[PDB]
């Protein structure tokens, strides 16, 4: 029945608009199978639509702002683009029509409508290209019945192992089709839909722009060829209108020119399914998918007091669509420096130069390849997985469709290698490398990232505890099956927590340290004289000079998280002596933070390092980091430590901004220094937990549960505030917060765990 499941939510979720580096497409979740995008660009001139074409998802002034308005993996959703440069307003809608034994079939619709700006006459060309990897599976464009083109559809037939038989549609659709009155029309039609059948190595096929780009020039060649000239032009839409020559390949170009508003549909029907998909289907099936988001939403996400008013529900259906439209699947070989060269132990003083040294033997290569499928944080500007990040991308998911997020859960755990790593950014395949800088892509196996996923693991089993609609709560529902999901993900876990303690174990027994425990320590590799990527916190201040013998508070809390995770697992899974030694190391870590992290002087938690005397000295720098065992879940309700944590929290001088809290507090000689990452503007994510925390005590009888109120009940709706505030004001999610001024900086679209507001909005932890 586990196994069923498993194929019931495989044949569910294999198909999707699961390119979220550009604006629309779609691939199924297999690495070499059919592809699709979209590009779109007025024409104005003769060299203009080069620059105007989108097809990769960006944000600048040309783009007012684009994004889902409703999402289901499941069952599609409607997204909506607001493009400045090319003067139109465009709506994709997408759905999927269970049936057959492929996985489904699925439909679109296209639609552009001209904005009160643009010229009324505007033409605007489009393409959807259609694209198939794989060595033995076919595709192919019935040719028109027109000498010159396509009149009505033009309908693309194919087959392959994954997909068996199926047809690609795309009508003919709605608007003014221009006509030349040129010369040229004699041998290139008067002006009419187009399709390019065309063939590639299987390996360059992504390179949609490009592949288009060669085409048109060839097309300009040959009109120079032919004697069309400056003396009597062909119109600039003609010029850039492809020769029509459809046939076999693994490329399908399809063009249409328009001038005015448009829409086309299209139609993927799966041959093993019943009848083929129509537009009266996609109608339909458009319909009822929104009827069924709106129910779900109301009951998954019942926005409380007071953001129950309609404006609140829009900003929250917003903010959660774009995150779970976010899904991407991901295929290809990543760069990994797998040397183990020994400087990355980084065992001496001056360890960053030695570690430099090896990074500069440039060892990496190219391995997999792997696969993916995750929530990613920003679609224009890093549209691929980041460990930690999608542990807060799931809280969200999780609460909607339980099944999607253990899926992805499940998805990244496949990629956790012998030793235990995951490499903290996910950069699978050619085209997924095309959006980084090459210094920046290789992965290096000692660099870790905060196990956040642990936390999703953690709501997964409360609720274990305590047909799409089935699917999507079918673990939690059916006990033995969410059992056995975690029996069988349960070994990776434990070879995580090995690893961290392996890989990011600090240094007790070598100082004068003393401390309950002589094993409970952790230092994160890869740290920099200015940054420490692999936590998280970028540019957090911590010791200078960067040293061996640091301790790092968060890291050891994450490992906090982890062993309480394990003990909840362990203890489901009966792994009695598993259990046993886990207890052991969470009562070492609940003593050790306080032995070498905990400042009396300062009243909060310090990372340490160690002294030009050899002496263990603790580095206080108040924010984030000086709350961490709190913001982790590690202290108990009665705590005096909590209880100074949460004066410094509630602190205006220090972390309260009437925003949410600062990353850094306003009293450190680091505020607002260098590029100021971490160091003064408020994150979300942070945020979310400190909120989540802040109403467990809440929540419970004890001495600060008042205090816990009326921080729980502020910092909320703070943190609601802003991010609404700044989405009415602007149509976007920001990657963080100015505590002086509230207004979102750093990237757009970043949803992204801003997103976690709907969690927060919905509250009732
Ligand atoms: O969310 C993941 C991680 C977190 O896990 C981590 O905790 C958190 O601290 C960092 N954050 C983001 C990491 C990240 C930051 C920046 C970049 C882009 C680098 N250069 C660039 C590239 C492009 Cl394509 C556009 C633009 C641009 N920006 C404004 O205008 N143009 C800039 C990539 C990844």
């Amino acid at each position: 029945l586990h196994s069923e499941i498993g194929r019931l939510n495989n044949q569910s979720l294999l198909w999707g608009p699961y390119r979220p580096n550009i604006y629309f497409g779609t691939r199924p979740r297999i690495g070499k199978s059919l592809m699709t995008g979209l590009m779109w660009g007025k024409i104005e001139s003769y060299t203009d639509f080069q620059h105007t074409v989108r097809y990769t998802c960006e944000q600048n002034e040309g783009m007012k702002g684009y994004g889902w308005d409703e999402y289901d993996p499941r069952r599609g959703g409607i997204q909506s683009i607001h493009d400045i440069q090319n003067g139109l307003d465009i709506t994709t809608s997408f759905v999927k029509i269970p049936g057959g034994a492929h996985g489904g079939s699925w439909a679109a619709r296209i639609k552009g409508t001209l904005n009160d700006d643009a010229p009324k006459d505007q033409k605007t060309i489009v393409v959807f290209y259609v694209s198939q990897e794989g060595e033995n599976s076919e595709l192919e464009a019935v040719p028109s019945e027109n000498e010159f083109g396509y009149e009505g559809d033009v309908i693309l037939k194919g087959r392959s192992e994954a997909l068996g038989n199926y047809k690609l549609v795309v009508t003919k659709g709605k608007g003014v089709i221009p006509q030349s009155d040129h010369d040229l029309s004699r041998l290139r039609g008067p002006g009419q839909t187009v399709v390019q059948s065309l063939t590639y190595p299987d390996e360059v096929l992504w390179q949609a722009k490009p592949i288009l780009f060669q085409q048109l020039k060839a097309g300009i060649d040959w009109l120079v060829e032919n004697k069309y000239d400056v003396a009597d032009p062909p119109p600039p839409w003609q010029v850039y209108l492809l020769a029509n020559k459809p046939g076999s390949g693994n490329v399908h170009i399809v063009q249409k020119v328009f001038e005015g508003d448009f829409e086309f549909d299209i139609l993927f029907s799966s041959e093993s399914a019943g009848k083929e998909v129509t537009s009266k289907d996609l109608e339909r099936e458009v319909k009822q998918a929104t009827e069924v988001f709106g129910e779900r939403f109301a009951r998954v996400f019942d926005l409380k007091a007071p953001f129950q008013g309609d404006n609140y529900k829009k900003f929250g259906k917003s903010m959660f669509s774009n995150l779970i439209g976010g899904i991407g699947y991901f295929y290809g070989h990543s760069l990994v420096d797998r040397s183990y060269a020994p400087e990355y132990d980084e065992e001496n003083e001056g360890f960053w130069e030695d570690a430099a040294e090896a990074r500069a033997r440039h060892q990496e290569a190219l391995e997999g390849p792997y696969e993916l499928f995750t929530s990613i944080p920003s679609r224009p500007f890093f549209p691929r997985g980041f460990l930690w990040d999608e542990g807060f991308h799931l809280l969200p998911i999780a609460d909607w469709d339980i099944d999607l997020a253990l899926e992805i859960i499940k998805s990244w755990y496949n990629l956790m290698d012998e030793d235990g790593w995951i490499a903290r950014e996910q950069i699978l395949g050619a085209e997924a490398r095309s959006k980084v800088p090459k210094e920046f892509q290789t992965q290096y196996p000692h660099y870790a990232n905060p196990p956040t996923l642990f936390l999703v693991l953690d709501n997964f089993v409360e609720r274990l505890r305590k047909l799409d609609e089935t699917l999507s709560t079918a673990s939690v529902d059916n006990p033995e099956v969410g059992l056995e999901y975690l029996r069988r993900l349960y070994p990776l876990l434990r070879r995580q927590f090995d690893w961290f303690r392996k890989t990011q174990a600090g240094d007790i027994k070598s100082y004068d340290r003393e401390a309950y425990s002589t094993k409970e320590a952790y230092r994160w590799r890869g740290r920099t004289v200015s940054h420490c990527l692999t936590s998280g916190l970028d540019d957090y201040p911590r010791p200078q000079p960067p040293h061996p013998g640091e301790l790092h508070v968060d890291l050891m809390s994450w490992v906090g998280v982890m062993v309480k995770s394990l003990i909840s697992i362990g203890s489901l899974l009966g792994a009695t002596e598993d259990v046993e030694f886990y207890t052991k190391v969470l009562d070492a870590i609940e003593h050790n933070l306080d032995d070498l992290h905990w400042s009396e002087k300062e009243g909060c938690y310090c990372d340490a390092t160690i002294d030009e005397f050899e002496e263990h000295k603790l580095v206080c720098h108040k924010g984030y980091i000086s709350l961490f065992p709190f913001l982790t879940g590690l202290l108990k309700p009665d705590s005096p430590k909590l209880g100074k944590l949460l004066a410094l929290i509630g602190d205006e001088s220090e972390l309260w901004s009437p925003y949410g809290l600062r990353s850094l507090s306003k009293k450190d000689e680091f505020y607002g220094t260098a590029e100021n990452y971490w160091r003064s503007p408020v994150w979300i994510n942070i945020n979310y937990l400190a909120i989540v925390q802040l109403y467990n005590i809440a929540t419970q009888d004890g001495p600060y549960k008042e205090t816990a109120r009326d921080l729980y009940t502020r910092l909320r709706k703070n943190i609601v505030e802003t991010v609404y505030r700044n989405w009415e004001e602007t149509g976007f999610a920001w990657e963080q917060y100015n505590p002086e001024t509230g207004k979102g900086q750093r990237t757009q679209h970043f949803t992204g765990w801003t997103s976690l507001v709907v969690k927060i909005m919905s509250g009732h932890h």
